[PDB]
DNA sequence: GCGATCAGCG
DNA sequence: ACGCTGATCGCA
C-alpha cells in the first residue's frame, strides 16, 4: 500500500546527499542489539535493505559515515550504538524526530514514530507496538510486513521534518535541537557505547560480606519482635510494629500503614526495632540493587557496564539513566558509598575524573529572579546550603555535618518550590508556626525570590507553558484547573520546571564545549557518565593536571549568567576515590 | 502492573 | 502539603 523497492543490492540512488534512515533496534536495550531492517527514503525512492547485505557493503558503511550525508531519522542515538556494536559509524544525522517531539512537547510521551507523526495529523504509520505485539509476544513481523513498516517509518520522518522545524522555530527551539539536542545526541552514544568498567572481584566480596551482615540484623529483628516474620510484608510488618508492638500510626498509605524511612526515625524513641528495620533495608537495597542488580548487567568480556541515557523523557530536560541507573549509585552513607570503588577506569594507568556544579539551581535561581540579596551571597561564593544549617541548628560553620547540609540543602529547595509550613516542620521536626515563620524570614531575606515565584506561577497562567534558559518548555494546563490540589501541584512546576530545566540546559551545553575542547587539544579524556549537574570522566594519568584546568573552566565558561558559575571536582583510581 | 519504598541529583 | 527520576519488591 506504500510502493518501495525492496533491494537485493545497494545502489548509488540510495546513497544521495539528504535521506530519511531507519536502522530498525527491537529490543528495548540496544547494546549489542540486532539490527533487523533498514529502510531509506529520499527523493529517488523509497527502498528497503536486509542489514547483512547493506552493512557489508562498502559504499554502504562510506556513506553512512560521511558526515555531508545528511540523515533524518527517528532516535538516532539507539541506532549509533547499535551500528557502533556493529563496528560501524554513523554520521550526518541533521534531524532527530524523537528530540524534535520531545522539545516541542515532553508532556506526549512520544515513544515511536507513529506518536510524533500524530502531533502533525500524519497517520500513515502505524505504532511500533501495533507491529511488533507485546511482551511475550513480541516478535519482528514477516520480512514483507517488517520492510513496509520500516519504509512507512522513513517516509514519515522525510515528510514531518519540516512541519517539526517551522513549529521548533516559532518556539525558538530550532537551535536549541540542532546545536544542543542533536550534537548531545552523538556525545551520550559515545558515552553509553564506552560504558564504565566494574571490579567484579571487588563487588562480589562485598555481596558475600553483606548477606552476612543482612541474616545477623535479620536475626535481631526477629529476636527484637519476639518471633520471626516476613520483614518485608507490610501486613505482617504493620501487625508486629502498630499492632503487637503497639507503635504510635503516624501515617497511613492508600492501603495501610506507612512503614517510610521518615516515619521509622520518628518511632526511633519508642523502640529498638525500627532501627534495626532501617539497617535491614539499607543492606538489602544494597544487596538487591547495587551488588546483583549490577553484577546481572555486566557485560561478562570487558567487565563493563553500559546504561542508556534517556535524553527524550524527563518534563524538565534533564536525562535519566537506565539499565542500570548510574545516576543513583549510593554516596551518602559510607556503607553504600564503599559501592562506587567497584566501578574503575577502563584501562591501567588511567583515573577517575569527577567534576561538579556547586549549588547550581539557586545560583540559577539567583540569575533568573534577579534577587539582589541571592546574587550577592553568590557573588560572595558563599555556601548557601552551610549557611542556611548554621542558621536551622544554631551552630557554627565548623560544626555543620555533612548530614545538616544535607538537610539544609532539602530546606533551601524546599521553600524556593513551595513546602508549606506543615511539610517543612515534618522535615525538621519542629513545630509548624516556627516552620511559618522561618519561611517568613527566608522570602525577607529574598524577596525578589517570593517575586519570581508568584511572577511565573501568573506567566503560566498567561502563556499556558513556562520555559528555561535556552528556551525549554512544559505545558502547565492544569495551572487553571478549579481543584485546588492538582492547581497547586501544577504552580510548584511552575516555580521549579525553569530552574531545573535552566540547569538541565547548562550541564548539556557544557558537555557539548568540553567533548569539542577535549578533540581540540587531542587528550584521551572521554566522558563516561552525567548526574544532572556532574560530569566524570576517564583518562591516563598523565592527563590529569590538564584536565584540572580544562573541565573547571569549560564547565564555569559553558553560559555567562548574572553570578558566577562554580565548579568542584576530583580524580582517583576508583569513582568512590574522584570525592 | 502498581504502589510504597528508597537510591541519587536539585 | 518542595521538584525530577529508576529499580526492587510485595501485593492491604
Ligand atoms: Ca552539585
Amino acid at each position: 500500500k506504500m510502493a518501495f523497492t525492496l533491494a537485493d543490492r545497494v545502489t548509488e540512488e540510495m546513497l544521495a546527499d539528504k535521506a530519511a534512515l531507519v536502522v530498525e533496534v527491537v529490543e528495548e536495550n540496544y547494546h549489542d542489539a540486532p539490527i533487523v531492517g533498514i529502510a531509506v527514503v529520499n527523493e529517488h525512492g523509497r527502498f528497503f535493505l536486509r542489514p547483512e547485505t547493506a552493512l557489508a557493503d562498502p559504499q554502504f558503511v562510506a556513506w553512512l559515515g560521511d558526515e555531508t550525508k545528511k540523515k533524518s531519522m527517528f532516535d538516532s542515538k539507539r541506532a549509533a550504538v547499535a551500528l557502533k556494536w556493529k563496528g560501524i559509524e554513523l554520521c550526518g544525522v541533521s534531524f532527530d524526530l524523537l528530540l524534535a517531539a520531545y522539545l516541542l512537547d515532553p508532556a506526549q510521551g512520544v515513544d515511536d514514530v507513529a506518536a510524533a507523526a500524530k502531533m502533525k495529523q500524519y497517520e500513515a504509520v502505524r505504532p511500533d507496538e501495533a507491529v511488533y505485539g507485546k511482551g511475550a509476544k513480541r516478535a519482528v513481523p514477516d520480512e514483507p510486513v517488517l520492510a513496509e513498516h520500516l519504509v512507512r517509518k522513513a517516509a514519515a520522518i522525510w515528510e514531518l521534518e519540516r512541519p517539526f522545524l517551522d513549529e521548533l522555530r516559532r518556539n525558538e527551539q530550532d537551535r536549541l535541537l540542532v546545536e544542543l539536542e542533536q550534537p548531545l545526541s552523538s556525545i551520550l552514544a559515545e558515552m553509553e557505547f564506552a560504558g564504565v568498567k566494574v571490579d567484579t572481584k571487588r563487588l562480589e566480596q562485598m555481596g558475600k560480606e553483606l548477606a552476612e551482615q543482612l541474616g545477623t540484623v535479620e536475626q535481631r529483628i526477629y529476636e527484637l519482635a519476639g518471633q520471626e516474620f516476613n520483614i518485608n510484608s507490610p501486613k505482617q510488618l504493620g501487625v508486629i510494629l502498630f499492632e503487637k508492638l503497639q507503635l504510635p500510626v503516624l501515617k497511613k498509605t492508600k492501603t495501610g500503614y506507612s512503614t517510610s524511612a521518615d516515619v521509622l526515625e520518628k518511632l526511633a524513641p519508642y523502640h529498638e526495632i525500627v532501627e534495626n528495620i532501617l539497617h535491614y533495608r539499607q543492606l538489602g537495597k544494597l544487596q538487591s540493587t547495587y551488588i546483583e542488580g549490577l553484577l546481572k548487567v555486566v557485560r561478562p568480556a570487558t567487565k563493563k557496564v553500559h546504561t542508556i541515557f534517556n535524553q527524550a523523557l524527563t518534563q524538565t530536560g534533564r536525562l535519566s539513566s537506565t539499565e542500570p541507573n548510574l545516576q543513583n549509585i549510593p554516596i551518602r552513607l559510607e556503607e553504600g558509598r564503599k559501592i562506587r570503588q567497584a566501578f574503575v577506569p577502563s584501562e591501567s594507568d588511567w583515573l577517575i575524573f569527577a567534576a561538579d556544579y556547586s549549588q547550581i539551581e539557586l545560583r540559577v535561581l539567583a540569575h533568573i529572579a534577579e534577587d539582589d540579596n541571592l546574587m550577592e551571597a553568590f557573588r560572595r561564593d558563599l555556601d548557601i546550603h552551610t549557611k542556611t544549617a548554621m542558621d536551622i541548628f544554631q551552630v557554627s560553620e565548623d560544626e555543620v555535618t555533612p548530614n545538616m547540609r544535607r538537610q539544609a540543602k532539602a530546606v533551601n529547595f524546599g521553600i524556593v518550590y513551595g513546602i508549606s509550613d506543615y511539610g517543612l516542620a515534618q522535615n525538621l521536626n519542629i513545630s509548624r508556626k516556627e516552620a511559618a515563620e522561618f519561611i517568613e524570614r527566608y522570602f525577607e531575606s529574598f524577596p525578589g525570590v517570593k517575586r519570581y515565584m508568584e511572577n511565573i506561577v501568573q506567566e503560566a497562567k498567561q502563556k499556558g507553558y513556562v520555559t528555561t534558559l535556552l528556551h525549554r518548555r512544559r505545558y502547565l494546563p492544569d495551572i487553571t484547573s478549579r481543584n485546588f490540589n492538582v492547581r497547586s501541584f501544577a504552580e510548584r512546576m511552575a516555580m521549579n520546571t525553569p530552574i531545573q530545566g535552566s540547569a538541565a540546559d547548562i550541564i548539556k551545553k557544557a558537555m557539548i564545549d568540553l567533548n569539542a575542547r577535549l578533540k581540540e587539544e587531542r587528550l584521551q579524556a572521554h566522558l563516561l557518565l552525567q548526574v544532572h549537574d556532574e560530569l566524570i570522566l576517564e583518562a591516563p594519568k598523565e592527563e590529569m593536571e590538564r584536565l584540572c584546568r580544562l573541565v573547571p573552566e569549560v564547565m564555569e565558561q559553558a553560559v555567562t549568567l548574572r553570578v558566577p558559575l562554580k565548579v568542584d571536582y576530583h580524580y582517583g583510581s576508583t569513582w568512590y576515590d574522584a570525592k
